């Protein structure tokens, strides 16, 4: 089965193809992260995945979703997760992070406790910053703070000290969000970006500040261990063709730039859209950026179901198979694939107290 | 359903009647555990259960199964499941353990490593003990040494020395491991109790062992937290009408002396035996014992498949039904059944940061 295949990207080898992608747990205190991760985060690396991301985590307060959010903006958030890369490492999954920053569409609740931003005299909230001073609307009416030149280099920054962070905490992959109508997101989409200086207008211009994030972040991130992103590229706003073509020029760049591996996903930048949700809907796309730009991909979506993963890898559509919900529901969710695609053994896909019973 | 009502026995309540029994992990280090056990058994408490039994955990060295058990022989060893048994409570689950001792079963190589006896001259193996100097046979051919006065003195003094640590670890339930063929089930066995002293002989003398080690557990184990034990009511061995009138007269003693609830097994007591496997099978044996003593029972081997248990239940076969390989399948098994009988809000059988998306 292709979805039992090793991958091989720099030094990094994943034992299958089945990564988990970040996923976000609203479980932190001020950014630390606690045994709820721990505890998460090694039981999913010892239900067999090849890669397992964790959730988007702040490089900066102010750039949380939420209260409960993971931060890596201190050293002390950084060693937080030592004990938890050593877990994931020793259930012989790849351990990666994605860094972040939530942009506009921070300071918000979590989303079983109402989803929205918080209210302006909730002491838990914070003002948001962004290209422009433009609120995403629906349940994030929060107009951001406009960034000056120097909101900019900070945040840059923050993203360089975050990946030196996540480097010396032992991750082995690293995924910068660039997806979901987060920070990076809004400079690129013209819907969001209103600016009229070097990062905004132009395509090279929306484009700038997440090539100068991702070439800034190369100088500390070792050139051995993958260096990827999430992008959003296309909204389902009626500008698809366009919005494609960009995103796909934008991915050559991330390439030329040292990017190792695209996570590609729907933008979300604004809320009057139409996703044509469906199992694995995003396979096509995947597929177009991954020719076109000649990158390898993943996506998600659906693949829960695997034969489906599996259908995806053998038609070339996706170099891994990203499965979000599924493992929620079932940690070992690997291993029921493996059941399922006939992988001789199957129960090995699991650490030996588990697979000696099950086989 | 049956198996989503609560449970309340003594001062414990059980959020539902699903409890994981026991389950060696074989992945300690001279007894001690380790980040193994943490991480599994947190994550089984956050699946949902209502009752997480600790695997058997040895009251003295000599007394694991295998070099890779779980020991409770000095306070070193419980202070290391105290962080565990904080994790289960947090999670919401009740902490149990299981306190055992392997008898002539000891000194035995993991199942994956060999399943056997250890090798005379392999430096991990140890002298086993028993009731009388008889092997098992089969892949477990080692003679035990026959058991001193003081020796039965010192291995009660052990257990009620295991009882008194769990309680002040924090574990809100305790099982007696007298099943499986082990120290507790060789003494009632006639196959394996040969003494002519006050411990073999008569029906009251195979059963002073397992009573008087019931009575000194009870003198420091809370009276407020159930008091449990696990034990084989039969063989299938041809003398199955006389051994379990007998077994059934020994749970009448044990619920006499303060046994709170039964779980109810096979004996394993020696090999030839033809033991009519199936799911649920013991089923009708446990009812049994359950209405001929008086008693709340449990039992395993197959209760997997949710309406099996449901079933279980319903029928009163038994109080609590325990589901051991299918949560290492799937640590999250209880919101599996939860969905296959149609709880409303099965997906709240799990904690918010994984419910909230499922439901
Ligand atoms: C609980 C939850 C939290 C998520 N948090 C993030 C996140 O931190 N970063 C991100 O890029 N996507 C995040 N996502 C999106 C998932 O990575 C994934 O793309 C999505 O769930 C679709 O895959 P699935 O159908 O397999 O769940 C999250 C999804 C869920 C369900
Ligand atoms: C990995 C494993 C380890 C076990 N260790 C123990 C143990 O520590 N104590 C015990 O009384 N039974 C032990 N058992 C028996 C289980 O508690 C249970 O009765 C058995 O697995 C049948 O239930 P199931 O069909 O749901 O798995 C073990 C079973 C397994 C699979």
């Amino acid at each position: 089965s292709a979805l039992f295949e090793p991958y091989t990207l720099k030094d990094v080898t994943l034992r299958n193809r089945i990564a988990i992608p970040p996923m976000c747990q609203y479980m932190a205190e001020d950014g630390m992260i606690n045994d709820w991760h721990h505890v998460h985060l090694a039981g999913l690396a010892r239900g067999g995945a090849g890669l397992l991301v964790v959730e988007a985590t702040a490089v900066a307060p102010e750039g949380r979703i939420t209260p409960g959010c993971a931060g890596i903006w201190s050293d002390a958030h950084a060693q937080a997760f030592v004990p938890v890369v050593q877990a994931i490492k020793a259930a012989g999954s790849v351990p990666g992070i994605q860094i972040a920053h939530a942009g506009r569409k921070a300071s918000a609740n979590r989303p079983w406790e109402g989803d929205d931003h918080i209210a302006a005299d909730d002491t838990r909230g914070w003002e948001t910053i962004a290209p422009s001073a433009i609120a995403f609307g629906a349940h994030l009416p929060k107009v951001p703070r406009e960034m000056t030149l120097d909101d900019i280099a900070r945040v840059k920054q923050d993203f360089v000290d975050a990946a030196r962070r996540a480097r010396d905490a032992g991750f082995e992959w690293i995924e910068l969000h660039f997806a979901h109508g987060y920070l990076g997101q809004s400079f690129f989409s013209e819907h969001s970006n209103k600016r009229t200086d070097a990062y905004g207008g132009s395509f090279d211009n929306r484009s700038r500040f997440l090539l100068e994030t991702l070439a800034a972040v190369r100088e500390v991130w070792p050139e051995n261990l993958p260096l990827t992103a999430r992008f959003g590229v296309l909204e389902y706003d009626g500008r698809d063709e366009q919005t494609l073509e960009e995103s796909i020029e934008l991915a050559r760049r991330f390439k030329a730039g040292g990017l190792d591996l695209l996570s590609v996903s729907v933008g979300f930048t604004i809320p009057d859209t139409n996703i044509p949700w469906g199992p694995a809907f995003m396979g096509p796309i995947a597929e177009r950026v991954r020719r076109e730009a000649k990158l390898p991909v993943t996506s998600a979506w659906g693949f829960g179901t695997p034969q489906l993963a599996e259908a995806a890898l053998q038609a070339n559509q996706l170099d891994l198979v990203s499965v979000g919900r599924a493992h929620l529901a079932d940690p070992h969710w690997a291993y029921f694939a493996a059941k399922e695609l006939g992988v001789e053994k199957a129960s090995w896909t699991l650490p030996a107290p588990y697979a000696h019973w099950l086989e």
